[PDB]
């Protein structure tokens, strides 16, 4: 590929018009234009949050990352990034298992990927750029083999929003946890527990 | 219902009342008890707002007079970009009454508005205040004053905290520079030179 990346990657090192690709034989940013496995706006993505009531289900992989946890869920509720982000990059990766955790009372997210092979496309990190700008950073990192995207807030700014908290908390208790998510954050419990601490 | 006193800061609004201004006075009144909130039909949220807001350039005629209120100022129409709740709190307003001129103005690149109000009975929905505040919550001063004999809601900026999305400028600042401006609302602003220049102090 085009040229070595180290990790720990923050995005605000993202260099315009690069891709960034990571595998078993290393870790690059690569032009967009050459690029061979090459989405939504985080526009787009904002009015997702805004529907998020009318969407549980479509949204469901978000949703079991907070563990029915209804203090967490709360606080998503005025951190539109942590949706923002999560949106965007399920976008591009449908092989993501996401997890919260609130430090300090502001809402984190660690986004993890299931295989080795990770492509994260340009149009994606700039997405994502633009729903972190000043709050959040955003950093790639290879944890435990595992590629993980740590989505972490350092200011919690005023939302000009609101969702309805309760309709969506009674809608999250409903959902079904279906076997193999459960399972699949027992494969991950020693990462996660690196990841939060 | 009751009397308020002005200026009436938007955070001291009593639960589930609107405001009423005429020449009678000043008041707040239940909304249950709302003759203006009986007719008209149920008001846009912030959430719409925003939505608006991120939907801006589909929707210029519509809210010409929101940018007619930069006074053809492309880094007022940027600062905008950048600041949702005054936007919003724009479109909240127009919902509840056609009959408004907004003014914006900007220091130290935070973006002010203040709305000035045509005519003389002014009716402010509960309903329009309650998603004013969750527009402006924190980051902003709303107030409703009477500044030379017209009612004026002014939307005053401490701080500028980051937005999560981004509004294509370019597309914007070449749809605005297109607009004409009608004789009339050269005439408008003419009119209220003098209320201008006094709410701009601040
Ligand atoms: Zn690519
Ligand atoms: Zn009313």
């Amino acid at each position: 590929g085009k040229e070595s990346i180290c990790l720990p990657f923050n995005f605000h090192s993202h260099r315009q018009h690069t891709c960034l690709d990571i595998s078993p034989y290393g870790n690059e940013q690569v032009s967009r234009i050459a690029c061979t496995s090459c989405l939504p706006t985080a526009s787009d993505a904002m009015v997702a949050f805004i529907n998020q009531t009318s969407n549980i289900m479509k949204n469901r992989n978000f949703y079991y990352g907070f563990c029915k946890s209804s203090e967490l869920l709360k606080l998503s509720t005025n951190q539109p990034p942590i949706f923002q982000i999560y949106y965007l990059l399920h976008a591009a990766n449908h092989d993501i298992v996401p997890f919260m955790h609130a430090e300090d009372g502001r809402l984190h997210m660690h986004v993890i990927f299931e295989n080795p092979d990770v492509h994260i496309p340009c149009d994606c990190i700039t997405q994502m750029l633009t729903a972190a700008r000043e709050d959040y950073s955003v950093t790639l990192n290879i944890v435990r083999d595992h590629v993980v995207i740590s989505v972490l807030c350092h200011a919690v700014s005023a939302s000009s929003v609101k969702i309805d908290v309760t309709i969506l908390q009674r809608k999250i208790d409903e959902m079904d946890i279906p076997n193999d998510v459960s399972e699949s954050f027992e494969r991950y419990k020693e990462l996660i527990q690196e990841l939060c601490q």
